[PDB]
């Protein structure tokens, strides 16, 4: 029964998921004055040309756009990573107001939202095995600010009416995740965790420096989603973000000077 309310939000998660107070929790604040350039970091390789989206699902905490991860169709490699990581889903976290919504922060700045493209390391065979490993997942995080519309998001926005409430799904084929990327692939990277229960410390985070812009109408449609199921009391799906956690014994590395 975890969520983002008063009685079940991030500050309660540790009772059921004690690693919430662990050594490698996410998100974190990215201090651009202490992150150090690492010349051994390689460019990211994002290979999404054969991506096969299947479905979109309201899981009661966000919505997931799901992919076929039974072949190396949409993969992330390079950067800080060893090996090949397959895209399984993306989702967002967003606010009730444009001044909050992101999970990571940059010099304490909160963005309106944050996109997470979730990938698992093919050496572990399946997502469920990957999340048990410290190098099991690679999550590409992309900030959203409100400004111009993002044309490549509009197909997602327009399906949201069909998945208003928890447990609803809809076919969602032929969606191209390349339309969600910024121009630059400059990034920060650090070792961390899932940002939702079970909060497993299995993620190499790759957070892009450059935000994407979405329109105020686009974000407004995110905020019409519901956390509840159909026929239950309506509670708008907003503020589904975990705040920054202690960095502890970690360094954030930058791919760029
Ligand atoms: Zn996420």
């Amino acid at each position: 029964h975890w969520g983002y309310g008063k009685h079940n939000g991030p500050e309660h998660w540790h009772k059921d998921f004690p690693i919430a107070k662990g050594e490698r929790q996410s998100p974190v604040d990215i201090d651009t004055h202490t992150a150090k350039y690492d010349p051994s970091l390689k460019p990211l390789s994002v290979s999404y040309d054969q991506a096969t989206s299947l479905r979109i699902l309201n899981n009661g905490h966000a919505f997931n756009v799901e992919f076929d991860d039974s072949q190396d169709k949409a993969v992330l490699k390079g950067g800080p990573l060893d090996g090949t990581y397959r895209l399984i889903q993306f989702h967002f976290h967003w606010g009730s107001l444009d001044g909050q919504g992101s999970e990571h922060t940059v010099d304490k700045k909160k963005y309106a939202a944050e996109l997470h493209l979730v990938h698992w390391n093919t050496k572990y065979g399946d997502f469920g095995k990957a999340v048990q490993q410290p190098d099991g997942l690679a999550v590409l995080g992309i900030f959203l600010k409100v400004g111009s519309a993002k044309p490549g998001l509009q197909k997602v926005v327009d399906v949201l009416d069909s998945i208003k409430t928890k447990g609803k799904s809809a076919d969602f084929t032929n969606f191209d995740p390349r339309g969600l990327l910024p121009e630059s692939l400059d990034y920060w990277t650090y070792p961390g965790s899932l940002t939702t229960p079970p909060l497993l410390e299995c993620v190499t985070w790759i957070v892009l420096k450059e935000p994407i812009s979405v329109s105020s109408e686009q974000v407004l449609k995110f905020r019409k989603l519901n956390f509840n199921g159909e026929g239950e009391p309506e509670e708008l799906m907003v503020d589904n973000w975990r705040p920054a956690q202690p960095l502890k014994n970690r360094q954030i590395k930058a791919s760029f000077k």
